[PDB]
DNA sequence: AGCCGTAGGGCCCTACGGCT
DNA sequence: AGCCGTAGGGCCCTACGGC
């Protein structure tokens, strides 16, 4: 909706496209109501390069640029019916702004590319560090980037006609391996040529998706979204021994320490975290309605609660022993975890999928006993194949359990990355009397949503497109479980409904597995050994690590105690020296001075309570020593051996294997 | 929409109303779906008793029951064609739940009475503890509150027609004073019969509107939301030397601590205290887009940040020394301030509009050098009348600035506390060139909506309904400050077509003033003086008990040094007691009886560390204990004496009027 | 009228890749 | 063709009282 300018000149006015209305409200605020109209916009626009060109005319945005614009479109244009001859693209500071802006110029280049070429339009530079305009004070939005006296706008040029066409089509058509292999070309780990703008800005988009959204890390098997709510459920102390949280309250605490993203997608990763139908290994133990396999959503996240499983614990296990590298946050005022310890294989026991820019993933998730069980087995035996690997992991075990057709999907998947796994519902034919049967259904296929599968089959009934079926009906139950009938008409085969059914509706499915996650901040097309070695050597250095950390502090406590000791051995002198010095200063330069000591041991005894000289309290400094010596020595014994520490990983994930490991719900069949 | 159930039999079948989807996920997990349908609603639904039959006959939610339930209404009812012969009204488990409850009621009454009398209608009992019912796990919502086995639905009886008529009038009708009067006669601050139940519910509801929601409470201004969000910020911080909170944090951080209802209502509560056209002195700090004077919205939440105003360590100076009562949280998980110590007169500074349950407020703002002044003035004497009060305290002073016309309804609201004040824009008549003219209006009344104003004028010369405008623009911007201009048709006499505006559009508008406020809990209509009287009777507490706080901890302090001097004065054979007790209790109990000694002292000996054995600590610590002795006597001689408290009381109130008094804005132009 | 301000409640558009 | 899941972006109904 345009919030229009008072000036009917167009050679003097100016229309600021913005990305919706918190944006809109702070430019509305700081222009120039004479000649700068503003028009915000709804978020992600049209990509019209990609587009059936009846649904790009009837787009609710698109036109409201069109009507706002004045000129027309295609054969049609009239640039001397153009109401501003500046139009300025002025999205938001991020990504996600760099997007909307390729896009926009996509529209403007397939339908306005003489607005364009007259030098019409802009490109606003609103300063970094805000995460939208809704953020910025007016005045600010006023000085930095619409005042005409000191703002930086980049006009638009067209230089190379054909480069741009192609430009245009590469980046932004449907050919997917084309944009593909301009990200893996250029991925890096005044006035404006807009194909370099169109490349660098979609670039900068494609980039970020690739290793900061849509795709896991071989380490710990989480997008960044899903880190960020675990670390921050492990900051807040979220753990399973203590009451469960307000889910606003996490989505909150997230999204301003670590995620500065929009609500839902912090919300709703959380809720699939809490799913058992979506996670193998549910993350978050939430409390009240957390949606369902018949595509429900979650309540409201004021309704709802969480705090972390305890399996959870074990991906969090040794975070603040030194065992991963934290980095500055997006704002550089808080610290957050490059990955996780996660010490059982997270990536294969849960799965993946995600949409990105040039490529996507999908990871089936695997049966945890058998997965630490092939772990052990890599670990015993670097030169490990494939075949012999899948001894242990027989294939994918989905939360939903379920029928696996055969195996030759599943072998080429782990060979290669990628396969073809064909799923089934677990379905029995049965007698209901009278001569009568019916097909019961009680497992579905992964991310299959029931309800829309059973109207896929009553839409078949009703429109004759399957004989046999009288009557249908969803009876799963909290005490049932998942149970669907399909009634069979009186003497007709049902086992030939039933494969018709696996035929025509979801109740066969297929997994098209395609393994691709971040391998040193990298996305790559992994198959399965490489996603265990590149698990066990992570697990290898959590564990080194944590014995560095835990080596070095004993060390720095037991100086400590023995600072201690010496002054509980000459507890007189000790006195004698501090009530001599006139300052706290003077006792601490007298005690290093008297009993040789170092600054840290001479603060710490400054620092010791007079409880400390009772009887007891003695015999706990002098047992805590004692204890911490024998603790260093064992350490010390760890990292003098390489295989002596490889012997404490498997053991460790011996240990969460019985403690975790469950048994296989997917049967896969011959 | 509907979850319908399995069975097509209806004297089996059962349908469950829910607020809402999120109500009704875990009803629908938690249900036998043979017999048991269910239906979200929306919310709030349609009041029938105050709606026409045109408007609940299109609502949406009443069209998904009559569907649902299939026995048409009114003169069509056909008990029949009943789809269910159980509807059972499950809200939510809260006073706004009660409330959908009386509406889902009187909808059933007046459109389906038949099915009440045949008994169809009950009312389900979940447990409380829980937001909504989307809070619940599916199987506990199963076992507590829909499995046939161990429910208690509550059969909603009909007794006696003509008292129900004349209560679902009284609570639900047009005419608001036989529900305030209901409300007035009875506030106290496995079947059901449908009276009963309709005079519960809705009192609960309204008495927790009244005392909880809509209105403010007369010792520091605030509602709850209000007060909440403000104790949130100080519980972490966010003071105006710390930078800005992201407001995403702060709301949800409220919610779940002490303001159990949406984000919406927090957020919008917390936005509105940092508009500078809302507030006198605003209370929030914000930073980013916290909307406009055109009705435009803040940013969402995710967008802006906050934190407190330097004036608003004044409303939380002290909290922390006793000044005033705490109370449990919702949930009994935390405490909450059931007020705060408003060290200035802040009801009537930043004034209050709220919607209540029959009754209503509308406290308009006050300059707070005036107010200061006034209650000053009071201070010296008791007896102080109103046209004196009147000379500190003008009027009210509008943070839009304008103009009032007139002192009558001024005085008329201060010595009542009810009375129509009229607002008039700040406007000029001046040359535009071309011998023509404009009107130019920089500033606006309270509470109107700049950009709705405008469209209103447009909207009467489009319509010739005025004569004599050929133009209007919103020149308003940052550098300008409000300028709308409307420009004159030459010849035309500006000054009449101005007059016009004032009658015709919102240039002119009226301040209804209605000073209701909390007074010990209950809902008062109170005047000038009065709000007063309460706010100084606040402060006079508030010093009193933070002097008595300070002294309590001034002499257990005192008591302290005491035990320490002892200690530095035979610390040898302090050390000597301590090194040959086995634990603390045996050390404990030997220096007190070696050395005269309280628990708290022994305590605070074995808790001393090495550090304070420097051979100045001793001058140090008898440094203190000699200013203490001091401070105590202090305290004790302002406990002592009520001329002293109350001029402490002056003095703290001069130097926050030195501090943050201003310019009156509002112009009093005299009738 | 419809607006003030705390409350109850929810829906739909867009991009992106790969499988059907 | 339209589904999967992280992302960008917003709008409407209801109660309540006084004018
Ligand atoms: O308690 C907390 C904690 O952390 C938080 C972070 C962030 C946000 N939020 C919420 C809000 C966006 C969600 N509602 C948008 C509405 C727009 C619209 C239009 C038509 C139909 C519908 Cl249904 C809707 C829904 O914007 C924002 O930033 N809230 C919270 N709350
Ligand atoms: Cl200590
Ligand atoms: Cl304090
Ligand atoms: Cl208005
Ligand atoms: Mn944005
Ligand atoms: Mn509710
Ligand atoms: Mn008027």
């Amino acid at each position: 909706k345009l919030a229009d300018c008072s000036s009917k000149s167009p050679e003097e006015c100016e229309i600021f496209l913005v990305e919706g209305d918190s944006a809109g409200g702070s430019t509305k605020s700081g222009r120039d109501s004479r000649t700068q109209a503003i028009l915000p916009l709804r978020g992600k626009i049209l990509n019209v390069e990609k587009a059936r060109l009846d649904r790009i005319l009837n787009n609710n945005e698109i036109r409201q640029m069109i009507t706002a614009f004045g000129t027309g479109i295609g054969g049609d244009f009239d640039l001397a019916k153009a109401r501003y001859h500046k139009i300025v693209i002025m999205t938001d500071a991020d990504v996600d702004g760099a997007h909307i802006r390729t896009l926009l110029l996509t529209f403007f280049y397939r339908f306005m590319r003489p607005l364009i070429e007259a030098g019409y339009v802009y490109i606003a530079q609103p300063p970094t560090g805000y995460k939208g305009l809704g953020e910025m004070n007016a005045d600010q939005l006023w000085e930095t980037t619409m005042n005409p006296e000191h703002r930086a706008l980049l006009q638009v040029k067209l230089e190379d006609a054909i480069e741009a066409d192609q430009t245009f089509e590469m980046l932004m058509g449907d050919v997917v391996e084309n944009r593909r292999q301009f990200i893996e070309d250029n991925a890096v780990y005044n006035e404006r040529n807009i194909t370099s703008e169109m490349r660098e800005s979609f670039l900068d988009y494609a980039m970020s998706v690739i290793v900061a959204r849509a795709l896991p890390d071989v380490r710990d098997g989480l997008k960044p979204v899903h880190r960020r709510i675990l670390y921050g459920l492990n900051e807040q102390g979220m753990t399973p021994d203590k009451s469960y949280k307000k889910s606003a309250r996490i989505v909150g605490d997230v999204m301003g320490k670590y995620h500065p993203h929009g609500d839902s997608s912090i919300y709703e990763a959380m809720v699939r975290m809490a799913q058992d139908f979506s996670y193998r290994y549910p993350l978050v133990d939430g409390q009240g309605n957390f949606g369902s396999m018949d595509g429900d959503g979650a309540a409201a996240m004021r309704f709802t609660e969480a705090r972390m499983t305890k399996i959870t614990l074990e991906l969090l296990r040794d975070i603040n022993k030194d065992t991963i590298d934290f980095i500055d946050n997006y704002d550089g005022n808080e610290r957050e975890p490059s990955v996780l310890p996660a010490r059982f294989p997270n990536l294969l026991a849960n799965g993946a999928s995600g949409i990105a820019v040039g490529m996507a993933t999908n990871i089936p998730p695997h049966n945890l006993t058998e997965l630490i069980n092939g772990v052990l087995s890599l670990s015993k035996n670097p030169d490990i194949s494939i075949a012999e690997l899948m001894e242990d992991i027989e294939g994918p075990d989905f939360p939903t359990a379920g029928l696996i057709l055969g195996k030759s999907g599943i072998r080429r998947a782990y060979e290669t990355g990628r396969g073809s796994i064909q799923m089934r519902s677990r379905a029995v034919i049965e007698e209901r009397g009278g001569g009568r049967q019916r097909i019961v259904v009680t497992e579905i296929p992964f991310q299959v949503n029931k309800a829309r599968m059973i109207e896929k089959i009553a839409e078949l009934v009703r429109d004759k497109k399957i004989d046999g079926i009288t009557d249908l009906r969803d009876e799963t139950s909290l005490r049932t479980g998942v149970r669907v009938v399909i009634d069979v008409r009186k003497d007709a085969n049902a086992s030939v409904i039933l494969n018709n059914l696996y035929k025509q509706t979801p109740l066969q499915t297929s997994f098209g597995v395609n393994m691709i996650a971040l391998v040193n901040g990298r996305p790559k097309l992994i198959n399965l050994k490489e996603a265990l070695v590149h698990y066990l050597e992570h697990q290898k250095t959590v564990v080194r690590r944590r014995t560095q950390y835990n080596l070095r502090k004993a060390k720095d406590r037991a100086h400590i105690l023995e600072g201690l000791r010496i002054a509980l051995d000459h507890i007189d002198e000790i006195i004698s020296t501090i009530r001599e010095s006139d300052t706290d200063k003077v006792a601490m330069e007298s005690l290093q001075q008297r009993f040789k000591l170092s600054e840290k041991q001479a603060q710490a005894i400054l620092d010791m309570r007079l409880r400390r000289l009772t009887g007891l309290e003695r015999d706990k400094i002098e047992a805590e020593y004692n204890e911490l010596l024998n603790y260093i020595s064992e350490l010390e014994t760890i990292l003098a051996d390489e295989e002596v520490l490889l012997q404490l990983v498997r053991d460790e994930l011996t240990e969460i294997r019985d403690r975790f490991g469950d048994d296989r719900r997917t049967e896969i069949q011959l």
